[PDB]
């Protein structure tokens, strides 16, 4: 699809079975999620920024879809005031900014 | 142009006379950039980090051109980890998600 900037670019995905709503964002180099449960090995991170720094668990190779789109990535959880699909995932679906 | 997200999407924008390289973050709802002068009178604002909220000043009216692309708008400017192109100005040089 064609997404416009107009409002926030929220979409609904799947991951752990559950639906969720989260920003696709541009800026954001990995996707962070609010606390919930993943399965398999994780590693704490550090994320921050604007505010400063939270503490999240970092999850790979986790199966995640976007827009009805499949994709696989790292998936950071933790307590970020807002859900974000990052780069690392956008790049996967085929996301492109074009102006 | 058309931009992937396999790196950070940063740019070259122009403010004030100067070049300086920004992100383009469709996740941000305004434009906020590192401490700078910049003419006329500003306004408080509060905004949403990841870390917790934080006071920034608000300019508005402020020619600023990314890419190349000539605007008019609000800019924000307080202690931002790198410089910022959020919905505000995207929306105003026609850019929007695909895929
Ligand atoms: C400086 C940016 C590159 C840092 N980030 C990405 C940009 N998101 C942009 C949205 N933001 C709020 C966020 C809770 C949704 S923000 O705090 O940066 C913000 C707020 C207000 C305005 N006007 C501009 C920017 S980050 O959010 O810190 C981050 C860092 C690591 C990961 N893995 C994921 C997100
Ligand atoms: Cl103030
Ligand atoms: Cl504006």
């Amino acid at each position: 699809p064609q997404i416009t900037l107009w409002q926030r670019p929220l979409v609904t995905i799947k991951i752990g079975g559950q639906l969720k709503e989260a920003l696709l964002d541009t800026g954001a180099d990995d996707t962070v999620l609010e606390e919930m449960s993943l399965p398999g090995r994780w590693k704490p991170k550090m994320i921050g920024g604007i505010g400063g720094f939270i503490k999240v668990r970092q999850y790979d190779q986790i199966l995640i879809e976007i827009c009805g789109h499949k994709a696989i990535g790292t998936v950071l959880v933790g307590p970020t005031p807002v859900n974000i699909i990052g780069r690392n995932l956008l790049t996967q679906i085929g996301c492109t900014l074009n102006f």
